[PDB]
C-alpha cells in the first residue's frame, strides 16, 4: 500500500533521508583522516608555494572586482 500520487520523486526524496542515516558508520569509517601524513608531506614540497599564490589572489581579490573602465562579458573574456 502507497500513495500512487506520489512522483517518481518518491524513492529518491525518501533515498536521501535514508542514505543520510550511512553518515555514522561511514563517519566512523573517517580513519583515512589518516591523510594527515600526507598535508604534511606538501611541507617537503614547499607548500608554501600557496602563500604567494593565496597572498595575492585572496588580496587581490579585492581589485579583482573592479574590472577595466568597460566591465563587459565579451570584452574580458576576449581580453
Amino acid at each position: 500500500s502507497e500513495a500512487e500520487d506520489a512522483s517518481l520523486l518518491s524513492f529518491m526524496q525518501g533515498y536521501m533521508k535514508h542514505a543520510t542515516k550511512t553518515a555514522k558508520d561511514a563517519l566512523s569509517s573517517v580513519q583515512e583522516s589518516q591523510v594527515a601524513q600526507q598535508a604534511r608531506g606538501w611541507v617537503t614540497d614547499g607548500f608554501s608555494s600557496l602563500k604567494d599564490y593565496w597572498s595575492t589572489v585572496k588580496d587581490k581579490f579585492s581589485e579583482f572586482w573592479d574590472l577595466d573602465p568597460e566591465v563587459r562579458p565579451t570584452s574580458a573574456v576576449a581580453a
